[PDB]
């Protein structure tokens, strides 16, 4: 239950880099040092998550609160200014949130938000993220998918990958915005697997793992500079 330092998205005086930095520091307070594994290993998964990361994003005009589960740096939902909670999911699923919330209608996976398509297409940046927040706070009750998917890569994958927090910070104030490279996306969509190989590599640092080979990742060394935070078991 750690509340994140507010991130003034519209205020160009705050870097994207600090936001991330600040958050990981918070997150890490809860990770464990595993042998042979470079990166801090996240809290172990539980059907009902224990530790949560409440990270609010505010603009000149509005703000929303992000509900992310630590165990796997996944965005479970958000909060509108008026105190309403939207959770990824359909009627019948089980809730994890947080004060009477209203199933968003769709899950929060890439296939769900933009199936068959690659992260290289989701455009991101301070602007895009400002557009996103304001737009998502003006929500009552599907172009709020394209809005969530930006925050998903910007915030969630930014927390998970150095490779993302670097390409995003570098192009955050770009007019044309910033997008990941084909390869990055693929890699980003394989967080789960890279992580598993981080464990595999702790045991056999030598083992060649075609899945990582197939992603442009040679060894545990290369993966270490890509992923910041790892997963499980
Ligand atoms: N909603 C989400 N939050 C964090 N990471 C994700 N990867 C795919 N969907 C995600």
């Amino acid at each position: 239950m750690k509340f994140t330092e507010i991130f003034p998205v519209e205020d160009a005086n705050y870097p994207y880099s600090a936001f991330i930095a600040s958050v990981r520091k918070d997150v890490i307070k809860h990770c464990t040092d595993h042998k042979g594994i470079f990166q801090p290993v996240l809290p172990p998964e539980k059907k009902v998550p224990e530790l949560w990361l409440y990270t609010e994003l505010k603009t000149r005009t509005s703000s929303i609160t992000l509900a992310i589960r630590m165990d796997n740096l996944y965005l479970v939902g958000f909060r509108t200014p008026g105190g309403v909670w939207w959770e990824f999911g359909k009627d019948g699923d089980t809730h994890l949130l947080g004060d009477n919330p209203r199933w968003l209608g769709f899950g929060g996976r890439y296939q769900d938000l933009i199936g068959n398509k690659g992260l290289e297409t989701v455009t991101m940046g301070r602007a895009e993220m400002t557009r996103a927040v304001n737009d998502l706070a003006k929500k009552k009750k599907a172009d709020t998918k394209s809005k969530l998917v930006k925050l998903v890569v910007m915030v969630c994958e930014g927390l998970r990958f150095n490779t993302v927090s670097r390409t995003v910070d570098a192009g955050f104030n770009s007019q044309h915005g910033v997008t990941l490279t084909v390869t990055q996306g693929k890699q980003v969509q394989k967080w789960d697997r890279i992580s598993k190989a981080a464990f595999e590599w702790a045991d056999h640092p030598t083992a060649v793992i075609p899945d990582m080979q197939k992603l442009g990742i040679k060894d545990k060394n290369e993966a270490a500079r890509i992923v910041a935070l790892v997963k499980n078991q």
